[PDB]
């Protein structure tokens, strides 16, 4: 097993569990400052993937190939975005530096000739890419309507 | 709302969140070095449980009543117990601090009567003593057999 | 039985009825002033809410303790809220002020050693904190949105 | 819109609500003091007759004509009547009683040439018929059997 | 775990017991004696409540917090009432100061700040006040008829 | 009716209530003590059949031909068998005296010519020789095992 | 079409239709010699899986790309492992061997920039990691307990 992949796996297992308490945070915050409950469900169902599958499939692939797990979170959630809009967009910037992160996986694997990691990594590189849709789906009705409301319905059926 | 009950229920969420982090690990060192799935399995569901309504419950009590979550989680797993015996029994006791904490609450709720708090505590009154027991009943098998694969069979079955 | 817990419920059921008696009026208004008929379903649901359970289960309590029911009503809805936020945010104020009420009958409950009492309300302490939130998701509409048929259409999806 | 019909239809919501709150006094009435349950469900199914479709009718028909509601509600229970006989003796009087102002509306709306309104009152007068039927029913037993368990077990067949 | 609250539930779990072979007597009695064999069937279903659920709770209860049981049980039927309504009056008052024992436990765990045991005490403050329910209305019966037959019927559909 | 096989019959209804009393305590002490759930399910079964069908069949014999019922209940559960296998060894030995007073009681029957007793006791004769016999199973595989996890999987499928 | 591929296809398929002939050899024993039939059906099943669908892909995969397929099989079992534990050890060289061939044939894909075969091997790759997870399953059990009925029993569910 490649110590350089395990490194930067324990670190993509650390950073999904820290995105999904912050996310976890920013949903209650839509649900409860911003009185959009229905962003606030969007996020929480992407605070509950990144501490779902997200970290066990990393913590399962270690399982399979001999690599060590890692457990070492800090996180706080310090400040909060003032409105609903600025909440999502920033929920796009942590998912777009996860796309980055995933990248720089995939890369790595194909320099060690650790095919089982590149081929591992090939749902992350694919859900990177849908998550950061979703989420860009919602950013998309904040610019496409001034009213809470029709944003929230529309939201309602995008789940 | 009560500011001393905010912050008691703001630290049983931190508590929550960083117990299921380390169960996490506990569950995936239970199968990967001890050999015990199932006893993995065990631990794991006790994780998602300490992270999925152990920590929900308190962030959708807070949108009810107007107090305010906060997000401040630092958690590193160190170390490891030396085999599964152990490593069920360092289990048991997080979850008998657990309720120690909850009964914390309570007596507090009723100091500030806060009735809606005190009716909110219950299930964790309750469930911090199920919990506990389901987690001794599995230390029970490793007192009560030397076979890990039969105390795993036992397991399959307690779910 | 308690003479003054018998006091402190027949005011509690007193207040229901009267309660009930003004949100119909309410519900009435909703409709046929103000446009808004799903409000006004709304409030009619929770007029039938104060009117029904809220103060049968009085009725049917003391009929198990020997405690002694009261019938003592006196309600006039001499001016209505000038527009349809203000009705809703006056009935959060009812509802509000219902929650202190059921507050000061659990501690006296406790006080008195009555603890059948002190089961019974526990129910209210509920119910109080969720007809406060059914109540506020719909104060929260009409500062998020200048349409009232677009808080119509969000007030028919929330029953 | 007339305003004596107005006024007349205002009354009779007010004696409705009125009678609804008394017929709940009395069902609790005849089960806790008389011994009778089935005697208190046949009183409280019609306490929430007169609450329910007697006064929302008036409500909903105010809607559509452009008549106002007014909640002017005063009402206390200050004795009852010393047995069931009694008791259900009374029901009949009151009952009897709204037979009176039910014909009164009538004879006014067609004073008023006001066919919506002689039309509306229809229902009114079909069902004072029959509530008073189903409460002369009641009347009967009382004079037809002096065991109260007898009395008891033909009113869970009259519902 | 309170060593008070040991005593006071082990007390509780031998009232139950010696409670239930009374009534075990009390039913026999009925039928055989007093040619009633509902209010036999219905002394009976309370026998085998209190030696049933109502002991098995306290047995488990004690199994989850380290308590111990206690079986240290005497009781002998050495008069029986002299007719029917005498036999339930007599179980009436049994099942009245069951309730104050009830209460006293729970008085006892608030002042021991064991909320587990609050807990537990509930569903017995509520069960305590519905058996008394139940065993009042079938005392109502005989001060309501003079026919044995008659309140014998209606027992039958009270269960 | 027999004088001596009613008294004969009390003491074996004496017999069985008391001994369903000492059962339930050695089940309760079987899961908690000696962490043999199923073993325990096995004795609490034994406890319910013994305070169930054991006793009332005797009382409602007594119905039918004139006897009396005598309730004299004294046992107290003193001390506890030190092991499992020592607890089940125990309740064998018990069986196996209710074996010696059944065929006590058959032979009185035909001696004083009362068959309607020796038919009566027949059940008994044989449930006699079948819970001995159940309980003989279990006695088994203490001798047969030395993991008690190993006798517990055994005995969860002895029901 | 790479000739370098198609000699490494070429000799992959060579090893799975031997590995295969070695896997039946061992399962046989694995029956016949050490009294395990449920480990002689486990090692049944990787055999018929290596003599399947392992070596007709790469058959039918020949026939797409226009490569040659070369039938060249040398394999005699001239020793077999003196227990269990070390059959099923080999067993577990052998797959973890399986694993690097199949690296090298990625590595040469790519070299070769040949991306339907790299696609192709993808199956592979993820088959060698699962294959080989299934196999170190088994082998757990051997250090996990020291009867064999045990192992037998818990690989009979593993299927
Ligand atoms: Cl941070
Ligand atoms: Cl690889
Ligand atoms: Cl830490
Ligand atoms: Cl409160
Ligand atoms: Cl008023
Ligand atoms: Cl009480
Ligand atoms: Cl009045
Ligand atoms: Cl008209
Ligand atoms: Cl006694
Ligand atoms: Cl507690
Ligand atoms: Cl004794
Ligand atoms: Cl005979
Ligand atoms: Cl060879
Ligand atoms: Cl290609
Ligand atoms: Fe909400
Ligand atoms: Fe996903
Ligand atoms: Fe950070
Ligand atoms: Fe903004
Ligand atoms: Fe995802
Ligand atoms: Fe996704
Ligand atoms: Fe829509
Ligand atoms: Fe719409
Ligand atoms: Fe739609
Ligand atoms: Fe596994
Ligand atoms: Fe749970
Ligand atoms: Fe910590
Ligand atoms: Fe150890
Ligand atoms: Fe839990
Ligand atoms: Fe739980
Ligand atoms: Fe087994
Ligand atoms: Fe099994
Ligand atoms: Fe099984
Ligand atoms: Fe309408
Ligand atoms: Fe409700
Ligand atoms: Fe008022
Ligand atoms: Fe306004
Ligand atoms: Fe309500
Ligand atoms: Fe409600
Ligand atoms: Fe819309
Ligand atoms: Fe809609
Ligand atoms: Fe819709
Ligand atoms: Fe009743
Ligand atoms: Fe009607
Ligand atoms: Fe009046
Ligand atoms: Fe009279
Ligand atoms: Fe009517
Ligand atoms: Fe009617
Ligand atoms: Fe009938
Ligand atoms: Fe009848
Ligand atoms: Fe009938
Ligand atoms: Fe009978
Ligand atoms: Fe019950
Ligand atoms: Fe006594
Ligand atoms: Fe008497
Ligand atoms: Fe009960
Ligand atoms: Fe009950
Ligand atoms: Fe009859
Ligand atoms: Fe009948
Ligand atoms: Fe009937
Ligand atoms: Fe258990
Ligand atoms: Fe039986
Ligand atoms: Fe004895
Ligand atoms: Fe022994
Ligand atoms: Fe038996
Ligand atoms: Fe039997
Ligand atoms: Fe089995
Ligand atoms: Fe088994
Ligand atoms: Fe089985
Ligand atoms: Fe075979
Ligand atoms: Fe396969
Ligand atoms: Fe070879
Ligand atoms: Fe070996
Ligand atoms: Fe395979
Ligand atoms: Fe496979
Ligand atoms: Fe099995
Ligand atoms: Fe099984
Ligand atoms: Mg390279
Ligand atoms: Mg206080
Ligand atoms: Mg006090
Ligand atoms: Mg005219
Ligand atoms: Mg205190
Ligand atoms: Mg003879
Ligand atoms: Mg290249």
């Amino acid at each position: 097993k490649s110590n350089k992949i395990n490194d930067a796996l324990n670190q993509h297992y650390k950073l999904n569990v820290e995105l999904g308490l912050v996310y976890a945070h920013y949903a209650h915050v839509a649900d409860d400052e911003f009185d959009m409950p229905y962003l606030g469900k969007f996020i929480q169902h992407l605070s509950e993937d990144k501490l779902g599958v997200h970290k066990e499939y990393i913590s399962d692939y270690f399982k399979r190939n001999g690599m060590k797990l890692k457990t070492d979170v800090s996180v706080a959630v310090k400040s909060i975005p003032s409105d609903a809009k600025a909440l999502i967009q920033e929920v796009y910037a942590r998912e777009n530096e996860v796309r980055d992160h995933v990248k720089a996986i995939a890369k790595l694997a194909l320099a060690e000739d650790d095919y089982e990691s590149f081929y591992f990594i090939q749902w992350y590189v694919r859900d990177g890419l849908k998550d950061l849709t979703e989420v860009d789906d919602v950013v998309k009705l904040f610019n496409s309507s001034n009213d809470k409301l029709i944003i929230e319905e529309t939201i309602k059926e995008m789940v």
